[PDB]
This record gives structure tokens, sequence and C-alpha cells, in this order.
């Protein structure tokens, strides 16, 4: 039988070994020769492997490059202007690559020119509570100083945002052993812990889902019109550069000014942490001086599209996608994915071959420049956005396939809720002691949910990959799976190898995953949920949980705005709107539900009729105006947080015109746009919730 | 047999008299409650006529009405304050209705309140050249003057919105006899001409597209946030009033300062039409002055929406919508109209008692405050606009259906062009001289194409009427049909008592169409094109002609681009990309084409999906982003007139970026906005030349 066990069966932890060794022998960067080689490689595989088109699709993007023959790095300056202390200009490469060329120096992509010189802030994570407390709580004032932040609980675009909104003219960025070196486990390459020459690269831009800089709504094509840099979409005004901790001691440890203002500032390293600004008395006359030459330049970057037409519905498209492009090795970012993916194109192909076909179409795709922006996926989605808008019935991603070794991790839509317990209570648990049970029990005992019991943790999705465009800017219900670390340990930081020279294939092998047991587990959830989407004759989804959560997050909502009881009350701030949508978005979604079971299962229109409401569900939470100065944020229920890229938050619109509310200058104002963002989520949910009602 | 014949010969021409005449007796004013019970009757009788459901959507909207107990009116004013001339309060009620209570005085709707005094202006039509020619060639500053310009040309809305950024302080327009009164034909009630005390009522906002005033983008119901009046959309910001030609000729017998540059500024009053400023010399120190007290409010207006369940794809909608509110009686706007709609009604409903029904699910719509601003269909089309994004077919419009009595006008969108030629081919002409001949052959005879010879004339959508939201907002396949007048004697000014209390009954009855024959014919065409869009098993759309008109388009604003030869050189110019997007729309067409007749005829997915790739190819010209500074005009390729709402404009984007471009100050940044446009353009253009191609 060709059925989903078949293409389960077909997938190897053997297969997938051999492809990560493949894609992580050299560097793939973005827009380099090595990556359009590797695409090329792919384009061809994919082929042998059996789909029925496979093409590359290019667009000229803004890129963001060190100048070789001027390299980046920060100075402790004297009195007299000697550089008395440097910061080092590569990462020490691990044992048998030190040979490899063109291994990319630690820099933040995107940061502008500039040779700034000044006073130390340090700043903590540089998070908006961080600001919050040295501005209205300590007094200190950042404006013309050089911020130093650590890494770690949020996306870096924001922290440099957040320094350029406290009048920082610099910023440094580091990894603390608190945040990136795991207790009693040694470092790279002996252990899986970060060096002290270790560095995270990384963008900082703030694209708010934009994608390339310059063509913010269309595809970077041969004859588009390109912004000029000074209204690209966010490009960071100060300079920026990223380094370890041996560099960091040497500019925290003379640090004077405030004490930190408690523990939580404080990380690992053998200095006070403190505030600032400048060096202690002896020092007070050092300054810090920043050596930025890194340069943007439009250049070419390749996805590669593979279709696997679909035998009943073809305009049906369910896509599986993930990145290629890599900052160095990429063992674990992104091609611990790419490797799942090129297993799942392969099992599918092998079925192709006997004659079977999906149901309807499946896309893979390889997408490139993920790590500048998500410049790939959102260039591609723009150019086909009429298609996906009317087609797309999910789209599942596949960066990373493990990021720890302990539990699955899940985020998605409400409408796959169902989908994935029902999937990973078929799939065998890889993990010790829970041998002959299913992955749904192992990832319920070791990730139990918050609200459920008997139930695993599935989150929100957030953002920071490539299912941006496709679920908050498109609205087409996504999900993303992998191997993660213990939630209980978890510091959200990151693996500690992340972005670093030290992402090796050696790393997955020797350390995360050497019998490829995790990644057979993730290909088997991310194929089994593709093949289910585009095989199962009603969509999978169940409306229902999307009412169950909507209740979840209006009371949360709710909650956030009761803490000012007193201006509700003056303003007439009201809730009821939306707890109505809610309450008929769940009763309809009651009714549906029925049908679908109840339906007459030999009618096709039927069938068709009730496939399309499935597929728009997750449409109509879309606005076309989009959220507050965030036009391609346009689903109501989910967005990237404002404060932190990767993190998802509900009901976004609410959340921010709550979010500081009593800072304010003119609360009737504030208080007026929060009951704006009422009423439009209350109308969003009740237009949800009408497209499932009977259609006439 | 139940097929269209059928539909077509139950329309009876002395039923639409009988609906004519039942919705004409008393003013149906947007607001009030007579409105309301028409509603209800309308609701009742659609039920009776055997819809399946019929029910009242409303809405709260902003409306504006004159202070019944503190009349508007202007004065000529001299030297102490006296008022020595004051125009009228009412029109003369025409005979058998000067006891009819609750008829509204003319007034602009939506003008502000105020008193202001001083000297006038004469600017002919108001319109853009109009205002060019004053400031740029005459040298006269309109800056605090009171403006006085004949209506005609264009939409109110853009003489006012151009009055007011000339710095007019008020404006009074009249009805000059060389615009409405037709050479020898007699004034109402002995003629269907406009009589010196006859007075045109109308709406003077610049909406583009936004619907109530106070809620742009969302439906105003019950728990709607709304914007406070000074950021609301599309008021105006000076006084404005509308008087008769006897009036009018007080006005401006007086005038002075400069005489009018030429023959196509002067009217047919006796009159020198002086441009002014201000009176000669004897009156210099008389000034005009406007009392204007009229209120916005907001106030509940009411939808009918009917619903003919389809058989087949229920989920389809294939909407036939005009508006029920009108200014007095409405003997042509909009009843003539509403009385076709209600004929269409039974007679679908006929069918439907015997058991047909339409393949396609039907919508019938009565709209209310559309004289306000298509309010009623553009709040229904936001609170609806998943299910129609989705789900809508076409809009066939139902406003007037006659203006003259001389052939047949159909404005639609090209996807319509060959289901309009080949239903008039099966009707009967109602002309004189073309007894047992096809409407198509006298329309052709008639109103030739300028382009095609043995074709007829078929126009552009513009707007100012209730498909608006529709097509240029939401992109769903549009069209119109009516009886009209000569093209060649045609001043584009509406019919001679356009919106006065002269438009009744017997206006219809006793000079426009005494047998209804026309009206009947009317009722065949819009019908016959719903019979057909709702029932025809492949959608009944030529994506071809859409290849056709799209390189007339595209040759069109390429000859405006090339006027500057030397700007196109200097700033790298090119229409290549647009031209390249053309031909691929007209290649991937013709071969769509091919696959539609072609196809597997008894394969209904694969019919489903051909019917969906025709359905969303409207949808596909869309830009979410919209056109700049008019959000709510979408479509790429036909928007309103920026300088006359009435009137399309094809490349709209390209055009306004062209517009005046000798004029701007920065010419660099002007090309460069043209070359944005050119891209935005051609990539819709090939977008949805896409949607064309195979799907997998
Ligand atoms: C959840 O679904 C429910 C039930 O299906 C839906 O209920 C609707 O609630 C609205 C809003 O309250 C009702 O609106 C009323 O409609 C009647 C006519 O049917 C009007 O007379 C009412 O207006 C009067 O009263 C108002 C309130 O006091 C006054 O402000 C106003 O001036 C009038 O005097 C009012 O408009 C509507 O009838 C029901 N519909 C149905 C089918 O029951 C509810 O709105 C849904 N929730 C959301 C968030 O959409
Ligand atoms: C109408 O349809 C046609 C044909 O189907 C479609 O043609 C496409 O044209 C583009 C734009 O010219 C082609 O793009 C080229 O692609 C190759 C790789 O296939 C690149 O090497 C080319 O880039 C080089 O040359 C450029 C131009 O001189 C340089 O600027 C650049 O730096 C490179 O050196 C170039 O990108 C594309 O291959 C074809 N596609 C096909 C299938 O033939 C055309 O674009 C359509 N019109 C519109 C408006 O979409
Ligand atoms: C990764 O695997 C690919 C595919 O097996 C290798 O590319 C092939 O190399 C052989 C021998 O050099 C060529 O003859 C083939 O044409 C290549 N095939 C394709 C599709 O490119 C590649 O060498 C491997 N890379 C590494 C680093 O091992
Ligand atoms: C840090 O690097 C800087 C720049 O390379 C060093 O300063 C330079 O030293 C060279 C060799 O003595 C001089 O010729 C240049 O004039 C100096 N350049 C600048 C910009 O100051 C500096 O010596 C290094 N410091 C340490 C401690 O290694
Ligand atoms: C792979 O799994 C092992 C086993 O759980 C992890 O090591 C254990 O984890 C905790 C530290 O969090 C310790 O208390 C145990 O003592 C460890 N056992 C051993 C044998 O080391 C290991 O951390 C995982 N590898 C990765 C990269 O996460
Ligand atoms: C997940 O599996 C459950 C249990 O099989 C599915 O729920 C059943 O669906 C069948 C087939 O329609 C119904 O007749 C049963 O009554 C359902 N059982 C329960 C407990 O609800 C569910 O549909 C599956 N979810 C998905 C997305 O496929
Ligand atoms: C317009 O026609 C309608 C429908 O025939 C008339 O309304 C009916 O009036 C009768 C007698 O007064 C009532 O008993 C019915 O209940 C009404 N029906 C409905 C559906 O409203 C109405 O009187 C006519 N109006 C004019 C001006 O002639
Ligand atoms: C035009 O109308 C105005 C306002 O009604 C007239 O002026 C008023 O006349 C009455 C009666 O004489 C006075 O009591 C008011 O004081 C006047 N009001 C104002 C605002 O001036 C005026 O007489 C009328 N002019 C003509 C020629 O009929
Ligand atoms: C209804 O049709 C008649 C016949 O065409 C129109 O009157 C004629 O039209 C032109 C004026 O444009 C004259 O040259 C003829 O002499 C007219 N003939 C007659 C008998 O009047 C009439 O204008 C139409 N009615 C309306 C309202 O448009
Ligand atoms: C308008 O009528 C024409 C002529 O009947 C239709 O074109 C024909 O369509 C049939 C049925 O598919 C084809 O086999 C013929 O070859 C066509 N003839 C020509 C001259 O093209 C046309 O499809 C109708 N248009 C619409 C929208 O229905
Ligand atoms: C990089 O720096 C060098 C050497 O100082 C300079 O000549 C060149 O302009 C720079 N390259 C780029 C791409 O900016
Ligand atoms: C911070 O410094 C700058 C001037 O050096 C000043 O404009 C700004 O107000 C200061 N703010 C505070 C709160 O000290
Ligand atoms: C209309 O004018 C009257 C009488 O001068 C005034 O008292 C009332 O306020 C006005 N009505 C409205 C609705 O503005
Ligand atoms: C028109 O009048 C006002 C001042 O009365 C002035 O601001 C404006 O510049 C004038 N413009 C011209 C062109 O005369
Ligand atoms: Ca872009
Ligand atoms: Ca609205
Ligand atoms: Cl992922
Ligand atoms: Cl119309
Ligand atoms: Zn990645
Ligand atoms: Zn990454
Ligand atoms: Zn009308
Ligand atoms: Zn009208």
């Amino acid at each position: 039988k060709h059925n989903m066990k078949a293409f389960l069966d077909e997938l190897k932890a053997e297969n997938i070994k051999k492809f990560l060794y493949n894609f992580t022998q050299i560097p793939h960067l973005a827009g380099t020769e090595q990556n359009f080689q590797l695409a090329k490689q792919i384009q061809s595989q994919w082929k042998e492997f059996g789909l029925d088109s496979v093409e590359l699709a290019h667009y000229d993007v803004l890129l963001s490059y060190p100048n070789k023959t001027h390299p980046n790095y920060i100075s402790i300056i004297n009195e007299d202007g000697n550089e008395i202390f440097n910061t080092s200009l590569f990462e020490p490469p691990p044992p048998g690559y030190e040979n490899v060329s063109d291994i990319v120096p630690p820099f933040s992509a995107f940061s502008p020119q500039g040779m700034p010189e000044g006073d130390l802030v340090y700043v903590n994570y540089a998070r908006t509570e961080d600001f919050f407390k040295l501005e209205r709580d300590m007094k200190i004032n950042c404006s013309g100083k050089i911020v130093i932040a650590r890494y770690g609980k949020v996306f870096r675009g924001n922290k440099v945002k957040n320094a350029q909104l406290a009048g920082a003219k610099g910023v440094i960025l580091y990894s603390d052993p608190a945040d990136y070196f795991a207790p009693g486990v040694k470092s790279y390459p002996d252990g899986w812990n970060l060096p002290g020459g270790g560095v995270q690269r990384g963008n900082i831009l703030n694209l708010n889902g934009a994608g390339d800089p310059l063509t913010p709504g269309y595809p970077a094509n041969e004859y588009a019109y390109r912004r000029g840099i000074a209204e690209a979409v966010g490009l960071p005004s100060i300079p920026v550069h990223p380094i370890g901790y041996y560099d960091a001691q040497k500019l925290l440890e003379k640090m004077g000014g405030s004490a930190p203002p408690d523990s939580s500032w404080r990380g690992s390293l053998k200095v006070p942490y403190n505030v600032g600004p400048g060096f202690t008395g002896n020092f007070s006359t050092q300054k810090v001086k920043m050596h930025i030459h890194s340069t943007n330049e439009v250049t070419r970057i390749y996805n590669v599209i593979g279709t696997l037409r679909g035998a009943v519905e073809p305009d049906r498209y369910v896509i599986l996608g993930g990145h290629r492009d890599s900052w160095v090795f990429g063992g674990i970012d992104p091609q611990s994915g790419a490797a799942v993916v090129h297993e799942i194109v392969r099992s599918f192909g092998t079925l192709k071959k006997e004659g079977w076909r999906p149901r309807r179409t499946i896309l893979f795709a390889s997408w490139d420049a993920e790590e500048f922006g998500l410049l790939g996926s959102t260039e591609w989605a723009e150019e086909n956005s009429r298609l996906l808008q009317e087609r797309g019935v999910a789209y599942i991603n596949a960066d990373s396939s493990i990021e720890g070794n302990y539990t699955l991790r899940v985020d998605c839509t409400p409408l796959m809720y169902s989908l994935v317990h029902n999937l990973t209570k078929e799939l065998k648990s890889p993990d010790e002691g829970f041998e002959g049970k299913s992955l749904y029990e192992s990832w319920t005992k070791k990730s139990p949910s918050p609200e459920f019991s008997g139930m695993p943790r599935i989150s929100k999705l957030g953002s920071g990959n490539d299912f941006e465009v496709f679920f908050q800017r498109l609205g087409i219900a996504s999900g993303r799976a992998r191997y993660t670390k213990n939630w209980e340990t978890n510091k959200f930081s990151g693996y500690p190898l992340y972005h670093s020279v030290y992402e090796t294939y050696e790393l997955v092998e020797k350390f995360y995953d050497p019998m490829f047991k995790y990644h057979l587990t993730v290909a088997q959830v991310r194929g089994g949920m593709v093949f289910e989407l585009a095989n199962s004759i009603v969509l999978p989804f169940d409306c229902r949980d999307y009412a169950v959560v909507l209740r979840k997050y209006a009371d949360k909502i709710y909650s956030i705005s009761m803490k000012h009881p007193q201006e509700m009350k003056t303003y007439s701030v009201s809730f009821d709107s939306l707890f109505s949508a809610v309450k008929n978005f769940t009763e309809i979604a009651s009714k549906f539900s029925e049908r679908l079971q109840d339906f007459d299962k030999s009618n096709p229109i039927v069938l068709r009729m009730m496939n399309d409401q499935l597929m728009f569900l997750e449409r109509a939470f879309i606005d076309p105006l989009g959220l507050p100065d965030r036009p391609f944020y346009r689903h109501v229920i989910y967005a990237p947080s404002s404060h932190n890229k990767y993190a998802g938050e509900s009901f976004p619109g609410i959340y921010d015109a709550l979010f500081d509310i009593e800072s304010k200058v003119d609360p009737s104002k504030a208080w007026g746009e929060v009951k704006r963002q009422i009423y439009v989520a209350a109308f969003t949910v009740q237009a949800a919730a009408e497209t499932l009602s009977e259609v006439a």
C-alpha cells in the first residue's frame, strides 16, 4: 500500500546523516558562489529523486558583508589615542578546518560603517524593561554612550532598536557564559559549550515582515524599483558588533559608575557588572572605540522550488520549506533541517516512482538568505502572493531539526493541534526509557502543557524564521517541529554554539545525535504532517481548537487591561464585544464540526466547499490594513512581539495599545486606541466565525 | 424548460411600471422613517416572491441634513449688511406634490456650518484645468474668496476639493442651462428640462472608497469605534451650497474683474461670465454671504439582502445590487433601477417556486445611503469582505435603468465583454426602426465602439455608484447597464432633472419610457447577465478580452510619458517591463482559453479549478497596499480618476505619477515615482497572468 506508513518507513537515519555531512563541509553564506553551487546540487538531486519540476527562483536583495581588507574590531583607547586592547579579528577555527577559506568573520549584518568613540554603559540584555530600569529608576542617560549588551532573552534586532531609541551611538553585543555555557559541559571541540573566543553572528534588522529592505511589497526581480538606502526598511542607524566572552571580560572589567541594580543583571564572568557610564577612577580617561567598515550590497540569491503535482487537487498547495544559507558551516542551523527535508523529498519521490501521487500538490523549498532577514522566503511569497492566498493550504517550516536532545518541540496554529496529537500517537518515541512507547507519550511526559494535563505543550508561532511571510502576512496555517532541550532548564538564549564557526557536522554527530534518531523522529513529524495535509480527504484542521485558544487569549488580554480599573471606568473600556465574538466563534465552529462529520461523504463539491472553509479559516484572521505601523503583520490574533521578534504575542494590536499605557501623556487618546483595537479584534473574530457558517 | 428564455419571458414591462409607481409616491431619504418602511416592504415582498432568506443588515453611519428651523441660503449683502437678495429656501414643488411633506430642501450633504462673507470668483466647472487656467495663466488668487462653479463635467466632490486647495472660503454650485437645459424641450412639468428654480442635491465628500467617514476599514456596527469628526474621512472644510439658474443669474449678473478667458467658460445665461474677483464698480462694495447650518449626525441605515441558494455551488455568489434611498422621489435615481431589480427577483422566484435553482447562489441587495457616499454597499462589503473575497463571482449594479431613450449603455470589466455581446445578440431591440432586429444590432449601430467597427461601445467602470467597493476595493468582476442618451450630444453633466424634486414617476411615464420597454430591455440585460453568471457551467468570462485592453492601456500610458522624451532619457524611464508583462498575459490567456475549451468536461474538480482561475483573475489585479494615499482603491488597472470620481482611469498609479509632472520642483524624485509605478503595474500584470498558468 502507498499510505503514510509506506512514506514513513522509507525515511532512514543513515541518509539524513550522509546528507548532513554533505551539506556542512564548506560555508554556504548567502550570496556567495558556494551557496549557488549547493542550490544547483539540491535542484539536480530533487529532479533525480522524482519531483515533477524543480526550478531556481532568484532575486537581487540587499545583503551585508565585512570588508575583507579592512576588518572590523573594537578597542580600548587611552587619552593619547593608543589602542591598548583590540578584540579578535576572527574565531579560532575548529580542529581540521583551520585551512578552510571564506569563513566570514563575526559581524552584525547590516551595521552602518563608523568609528564611534565613547564611554560604555552596560545595559544587561538591552530589553525594553532593561532600558526602563536604567532610565526611569537608575537615571542613567545613554545618550551619546556606547552600550554593551549581553546576547539572550530577545532577538538582537530589538536590542539594537532599543539602544538606538535610548540615544546610544554604538552597540557591542557579547555572549555571557551565564547564557551560553552550560554547567559541567566542556567547550567545543570537547563538548557543546561556547569557548571564550566563540562569537554569535546575526543580522540586526527590524524589518517587521518586509523582506528585502529595498523592495517592500514586491519581489526584488530584474526590473524592480529600489528604495534608496536612506528610505530602506529596517536598517540600524548606529554601528554594532558582536564579541566573545574573553574579549567582553576585557571591556567590562574596568566598568565604573553605578553598581548593577540587582543579581538578574550579573552574568558569570569575574567582573562587577557595573552599569557605568565609563571606567573606574584610574582608567576614567580611557574610552572605547569601534571600527566598522562592513558594506551593504545588492546581491543575487537563489531559492530551489520543487513541485510534486497533486492527483485530485493540483491547485491546492501544501508547502515544506526551510533555508539553505548558513553563517558558516551550518551544522545545526540550517543543515540539520535541510538534510531532513532532502530525505523527505527522497521518500515522497520513491512513492511517486511507483505510481503514487498525493491528493494535493506538495511544494518543497530550499530558501536563501534566511539569515539576512527571511529574504528568500519573503521575496518568493511576494512574487507568488495571489497563488498562495487562494491556494495555500499549509506551510511547514524546516530549519534546525535539533537544538537539544530532550523532547519534541512544536509551535503551530491551533488548526494543527489535533493533527499533531494524532500523528505523534502513531510514531515511536526515540527517547531512552520510552522504548516501545509513542512519541506522544514521551513528549507529554517531558513537556506537559501548562493548561491541560495528559496533553503536551504546543507553543504559539513567534517569528525569526521562514514561516513569517506565510503565517503573519498571508494567513496560511503554519507549523514547525524539532527536538529541543529541557523547558525547565531553558534560559531562552539559543544553544551555546548558535551562529558560531563551531556549529559543525562534528558537533551534531558527536554531542547531539550520534545515531540520527532525533533527526529521524523530526523527519517523521514534519513529513507526517505534510503527508496528512497533502493526502487526507478532509483537511486535517480542527476549528474548535481555535475556539479554545481564542477564549484563553481573550481572558489574558482582559486581565492585562484590568490592572487599570479606574481608567476602564473613566473611558468606558469594555471587552464585551470580544468575548461575544469568541462565544459566537465557539458556537459556529461546533456546528461546522457537526456538518463536517455528518455531511454527505459522496459529494465532492460539498467536500471542496467544506475544505475551502477549512483552508480559508486561518486566512480570515488577516486584516488587509495590517497592525499599527507594521503593514506586513496582518494576522489579528498572532504577531511577533514588538519587544522580541522571536516570541509570539496574542491579540497584538490590543497588547501594544495597553503596553506601558500608564506612561502615556494623553490617557484619553491612549485608552481610545485600546477601544479601537478591541473593536478590530472582535470584528475579525466574528468575521472569521462567519466564514464557517452555512454559505447560503 | 427552466432556461434563460423562461426567466426572460417572465419579466413584464407592466410590473416594472407598477413597482416604479409604488416606490416613488413619497420621499425615501436615507436615514428617514419612510425609507425604513420601504426597506421592510421590499424585505416582505422578496420573501413572498420566493427567496430563501431575506434579512435587513443595518449600520450606524455619518449622514447630513439641513436644520429644519434654520434654513440654508445665500445673500448679496450691501456695505451696511442688509441682505438685498436671497436665494430660494426650496424648489417649487411639482404639480400634485405641493402638499407632500418631508421634501428635503436643496443642500450639499456634509457641508460644514458657517456664514462666510466675501467676493465671488467664477471658476467655470471648478476642474483641475479650470484652476490651472485661473492661477497659472490669469493670475487670479482664490484665497479667501467665495467661488461659484457650474455643475457638470466632473463629480461635485472633486470641485469642492479643488476649490478648497485653491484657498476658497466657500463654494456655490449651480446648474447652468448650457449643461442642464436641452434646446427645444420644455421645463418640467411640460417636458424633461430643468426649470430655473430646480436645484441638484448631492454629497460633496472625497471618500476615495472609504464608506462611512467615521469607520474606514470596518463595518459601522453596534460596537464600532468611531473617529472624531476632525479625523473623519473625506469631509469638506468650507461651506457649500447648490442653487438653480434663476438665483445664479442674480449672483453672476454683477460680476466684474477679468473677462472669461474664452468661450468654453461661458454658459447660456444673459451675463458676461466675468471671473472676478468681486462685482463691477457701482456694486464693488456689495459682498456675497452664505448661511449654512446643516448638521452631520450618526444615523441608522438598512440594506435588504436576499439569498437564492445555489443548487451545485452555493458557496459561489453572483450579486445583483442597487440602492433604494433617494434625494426626494427618486423617479429615475434610483427607483427606475430598484423596480427593475424587484421584477428580476419576482421572475427568479417564479422559476424557484416550480423547483428550479440556479447553479450558484444569487444575492440581491437593496442598498441604503448610496446618495451619502456609497455607505450601505460599502459597510456591508466591509462586514462581509472575507466571504466576498473568496466566494464572489460577479457584481452587477442596478441604479437608474434609464438616463435617456436612445440606446444601451454598458460599463464593465473586460471579463464581461463577451458575455454582454452574446446576450445582447439574443435580445430584441426596443428601438424604433429596429423592430425584429437584435439589441446588439441597434446598440452597435447607435453606439459604435471607437476601436473596433461591427462592435458596440463598452466603457470602463468609473465610480460614483455602489459597485466601487466590489470592483476597486475587493477585485470582484463588475458591470452596469442602462438606457442612455446620444453619445454624440453627450455633454457629461447628467440628465437635466438629476437629484431635483422634479425627478418623479410622471417624468418617467410621460417623457422617458411610456411603454416601459426600455426598462424591460434593461431588466433583460441585467437579469440575463445575472442568469448566465449564476448558471453557466463554465463562468462566462473571457480572459483574452483583458489582454486586448491591457495592451491598449499600456500604449496609452506610454504615449503620455513620451510627451517628455528628454526626461525619459535622463532618468532611464522604460516601459519595457509593462509591455513584456502584457505580452505574457496575452500568451498565457490564449493558452488557458485552449485548455478551457479542451479540458475534460466530465471532471468537476478540473471544472471547479478552472472556474476558480476565472473568478480569481479580477482578484489578481488587487494590490493589498492600495494606490498612493488611496488605500481603498486597490485595483492596479482601474481607479476612479483623481480629478473626477465618475470617470475611470487606466493604470491610475502611473497616470497620477505623470500628471502635471513638468510642474514638480524635484524632477528626479517625480520620475523615480513614475518608474516605481511602472514596476508595480508590470509586476501586477505578470502576477495576474501567472494565475492562469497551469497550477502545478
Ligand atoms: C454574536 O452573535 C449574536 C447573536 O447571533 C449577535 O447578536 C446580535 O447582536 C446585535 C448587537 O447587539 C443585535 O443588534 C440589535 O439589532 C436590533 C435589530 O435586530 C436593533 O434594534 C438593536 O439596536 C437597538 O438597541 C441598541 C442596543 O441597546 C441601541 O444602541 C440602538 O440604538 C437600538 O435602539 C441592535 O442593533 C442583533 O440583532 C443580534 N443579531 C442576532 C441575529 O441576534 C452578536 O452581535 C454577535 N457578536 C459579535 C461581536 O458580532
Ligand atoms: C515575460 O515572460 C518571460 C519569458 O517567460 C520572462 O522572461 C524572464 O526574463 C527574465 C528577466 O530578463 C530572465 O532573467 C534572467 O535570468 C537568468 C537566469 O535564468 C539570469 O542569468 C539573468 O541575469 C543576468 O542578466 C541580467 C540582464 O542583462 C543582469 O542584470 C544580471 O546581472 C545577470 O547577469 C536574468 O535574471 C528569465 O530567465 C526569463 N525567464 C524565462 C522562463 O525565460 C519575463 O520576465 C516576463 N515578463 C515579466 C514582466 O515578468
Ligand atoms: C555532496 O554530494 C553531491 C552529490 O552526490 C556531490 O556532487 C557530485 O560529485 C560527483 C563527483 O565529484 C560529480 O561527478 C557529480 O556531478 C556531483 N553531483 C551533483 C548532483 O552535484 C558532492 O561532491 C558532495 N559534496 C561533498 C562536499 O561531499
Ligand atoms: C590594535 O590595532 C591597531 C590597528 O592595527 C594598532 O594600532 C596601529 O599599530 C600600527 C603598528 O604599530 C601602527 O602603524 C598604526 O599607526 C596603529 N593604528 C591605529 C589606528 O592606532 C594597535 O597597536 C593594536 N593594539 C594592540 C594592543 O595590539
Ligand atoms: C544529550 O543527552 C544527555 C542525557 O540527558 C545530556 O546529558 C545529561 O543532562 C544533564 C545536564 O542537563 C545532567 O544532569 C546529566 O548528568 C547528563 N548526563 C550525561 C551522561 O551527560 C546531554 O546534555 C545531551 N546533549 C546535548 C547537546 O544536549
Ligand atoms: C484525531 O483523531 C481523532 C480520534 O480518531 C479524530 O476524531 C474522530 O474522528 C472520527 C472520524 O470523523 C469521528 O467519527 C470520531 O467521533 C472522532 N473521535 C473523537 C474523539 O472526536 C480526529 O478527527 C483526528 N483529528 C484530525 C485532525 O484528523
Ligand atoms: C406599495 O405596495 C405595497 C405592497 O402591495 C403596499 O403595501 C401594502 O398595503 C396594504 C394595504 O394598505 C397592506 O394591507 C399590506 O400589508 C402592504 N403590504 C406590504 C408588503 O407592505 C403599499 O401600500 C404600496 N404603496 C403605495 C404608495 O402605493
Ligand atoms: C433675506 O433674508 C434675511 C433673513 O431672513 C432678511 O433680513 C432679515 O429681515 C427681518 C425682517 O425685516 C429682520 O427682522 C432681520 O433682522 C433680518 N435678518 C438678517 C440676518 O439680516 C432680509 O430682509 C431678506 N432680504 C430680502 C431682499 O428678502
Ligand atoms: C425620447 O425619444 C425622442 C425621439 O428621438 C427624443 O426626441 C427627439 O430627439 C432630438 C433631440 O435630441 C430631436 O432632433 C427630435 O426632433 C426629437 N423628436 C421628437 C418627436 O421630440 C426625446 O428627446 C426622447 N426623450 C428623452 C427624455 O430623452
Ligand atoms: C459567446 O459566443 C461565442 C460564439 O458561440 C462563444 O464562442 C464559442 O464557444 C464555443 C463553445 O466553447 C467554442 O467551441 C467555439 O469555437 C466558440 N466560437 C468562437 C467564434 O469563439 C463564446 O464562448 C461565448 N462567450 C461567452 C462568455 O460565453
Ligand atoms: C574595503 O577597504 C579597502 C581598503 O582600506 C578599500 O580600498 C575598499 O574601498 C573597501 N571595499 C569595499 C567593498 O567597501
Ligand atoms: C540625555 O542627554 C542629552 C544631552 O546630552 C539630552 O538631550 C537628554 O535630554 C538627556 N536626557 C536625560 C533624561 O538626562
Ligand atoms: C437648528 O437650529 C435651531 C434654531 O435656530 C437650534 O435651536 C437647534 O440647535 C438646531 N438644530 C440642530 C440639530 O442643530
Ligand atoms: C494668495 O493670497 C494669500 C494672502 O492673502 C497668500 O498667502 C498667497 O500667497 C497668495 N498667492 C498668490 C499666488 O497670489
Ligand atoms: Ca520585496
Ligand atoms: Ca466602515
Ligand atoms: Cl523550524
Ligand atoms: Cl447602474
Ligand atoms: Zn536558520
Ligand atoms: Zn540562523
Ligand atoms: Zn443613484
Ligand atoms: Zn443619485
